[PDB]
């Protein structure tokens, strides 16, 4: 292969087992939206379920239907629905739907009547993010509609959910505030004669660092992929599952004073040897990494030199060569062999590793190492 | 009923190709459609460019060429980036032109000619200063002697000499003239050794539009085909950006002064206002670093992003004025600018990159669609 994003399903399994230890008695919903954060939703889901995850979480019904089409029968919850969605296919495919407004509930109920299939409903409430959750003042009307719908077997009241303002800051008191607001939502439900089967608030950071805030289920995403939910703490016992690598396509001699790549932004201070790596920013190698990233080749760090192009970049091998055409360059991975990590890229680019792992594409073929 | 789309206006593609052809003068035009047409769709852009006067197509890899051929493209296609040890046989059998950048690569190609019995239509990619891949002056004489023997037995047709410019976006710089002179030197070496190339090409979009004095037999523009200016400091250069990225407004909501929005509450409302949720994010190619910087166009008005861009969504501020946005309305993230929307260059400026990277970013939920010419 020209380049690959190898997903170690053994690491996925390890991470899920670590998360289950932190979750204690709470069931685990593995979040595999965005094609498993770039790792492959279906393969990650299968591995996570086999390692004891109880359920799957995705953003869209489309993502849930793709899992269903691949043979996944485990519970799948979808929580982001565009205007105009037809909930009918979700119902016929036994996809759970989280509603975040009375309009969405009414839409879902019309679909229940049309398909004849009871909806397994979760309600998504806002406890601070201020995105699409139902707000406190609108919750009672939703409870009343839900209770009436439940009283005619139109819905099963499965879940109450909300999402944390901090993905990476377990010590901030907004975590505590959100949990208290969540408890207050549950008290509202009680006052309106409504009981949810399960309630869940926790992302990876809360699961691993705020077990005192865990409700009935946890909903980890980033930690399933082995990426630290609190980077300042280190790897938190997780193993990043994605390794991005590519073959050395060319080894070329350069004389001192020669410029390299567009604009000649790098000029060789010495006679040296370069490696051409045939992936670039159209493949997810952020152009801002130019002149800052390093790769690992035959156990040695080799720094990028010159601009990242659309489909290639150069690294400096130094001055007799220990690298041949066809040898493997590791761009990032768990770090086991000394390679950079997704967090290293995030630091260089000014982003977070979530964005790093949803970047590889194009010539970077996704592959799998079995557990 | 798409949640989001990258709408490619093929009438813009046609316009841009006709503009490039005018600038090309006496030269023919090879449309560069690598990286899936710079994210615009290699096959659809290729078909349009060919109908608007493009003579040939250029891609990086044989794989890209084979995808065009599989889609029914029969026009000339040149591929110029090959991994070591490639089997060139499939390229030969699919009538893919091959640019070689080393003597070793020529040997691989001739080995494939021997195995398949199919003549290779060869271009030599020479190094005139980029120092990436390309045959250097030291190796070119040996290359010519080898090509002459291969041509004599009809193992190769010697189609092309090519090189690539160090500056994609600065036509005035003297290195452009230096590279053109080095390129002429390669051509003169070939002529003196009795090796005739049918065509020579050096010009990218920048050179094609701004340095007609440096044009050889073909020009090889990419970025300007997609309407993106090859010299941003000169403006749109008469081109029309062909990609419009847009999405449906998923939610409109009011918020109160003092409330934070999105992860980390990095934006706190200074006043009561209305927000819209746009259901695409950085996994769809909306660079996270756009957060708190970008604006979108909704019903003719600029609406700034507020709070962090999430994996699959972000919020924009509609303001506290009379609400003129409904769920299901169209929000334009970038486009040619005709309606006052931001451009890809605007994104490039905000995040510190180039529009080349902007247009190869949209993906995921952003479905590629086409408006016919
Ligand atoms: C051999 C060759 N010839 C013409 C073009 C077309 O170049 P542009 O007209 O400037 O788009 C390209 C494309 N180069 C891409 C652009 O971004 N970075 C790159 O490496 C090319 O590799
Ligand atoms: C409803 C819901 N529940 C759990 C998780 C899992 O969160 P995490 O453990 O931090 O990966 C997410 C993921 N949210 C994001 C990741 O990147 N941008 C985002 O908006 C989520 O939307
Ligand atoms: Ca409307
Ligand atoms: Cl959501
Ligand atoms: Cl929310
Ligand atoms: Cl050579």
């Amino acid at each position: 292969l020209l380049a690959e994003a190898m997903v170690d399903l053994g690491a996925i399994e390890h991470n899920v087992r670590v998360l289950r230890e932190h979750a204690g008695h709470a069931q685990l919903m593995a979040v595999v939206k965005a094609d498993g954060y770039g790792h492959g939703a279906t393969r990650v889901a299968q591995t996570a379920l086999g390692a004891g995850a109880a359920e799957l979480g995705v953003a869209t019904v489309d993502e849930a239907l793709a899992l269903r089409a691949d043979g996944i029968t485990a519970p799948v919850l979808a929580w982001l629905h565009p205007p105009g969605i037809d909930f009918g296919p979700a119902l016929l495919a036994d996809v759970q739907v989280a509603v975040s407004s009375l309009r969405q509930l009414d839409e879902l109920l019309h679909a229940v009547r049309r398909t004849g299939r009871t909806a397994t409903v979760t309600v998504k409430v806002d406890t601070g993010l201020n995105r699409n959750g139902v707000g406190p003042a609108q919750f009672p009307a939703m409870l009343t509609a839900l209770r009436q719908a439940m009283a005619e077997d139109a819905v099963r009241l499965r879940g109450l959910m909300s999402h944390m303002v901090y993905a990476d800051k377990p010590d901030d008191s907004i975590n505590d505030v959100q949990a208290q607001r969540f408890t207050a939502f549950l008290a509202q439900a009680r006052e309106q004669g409504v009981r949810f089967e399960v309630a869940h608030l926790s992302n990876s950071s809360a699961t691993m660092a705020r077990p005192d805030l865990t409700f009935d289920l946890v909903r980890p995403g980033i930690a399933v992929y082995g990426l630290s939910p609190v980077p300042a703490l280190g790897d938190m016992g997780l193993v990043p599952a994605m390794t991005v690598k590519c073959a050395v396509a060319l080894v070329k001699s350069i004389r001192a004073g020669e410029g390299v790549s567009y604009g000649h932004t790098w000029i060789a201070p010495r006679d040296t040897n370069l490696a051409l790596l045939p992936i670039g920013y159209a493949d997810g190698v952020f152009r801002s990494l130019g002149g800052r990233l390093e790769v690992l080749i035959n156990g040695r760090r080799c720094p990028g030199v010159g601009r990242i192009c659309m489909d290639q970049f150069m690294v400096d091998l130094g001055p007799p060569l220990d690298v041949a055409e066809g040898d493997e360059a590791i761009l990032f991975g768990p770090g086991i062999r000394g390679e950079p990590t997704a967090q290293d890229w995030a630091d260089l680019v000014g982003t977070i590793h979530y964005e790093v792992v949803t970047s590889p594409r194009g010539r970077i073929t996704r592959t799998y190492r079995e557990a």
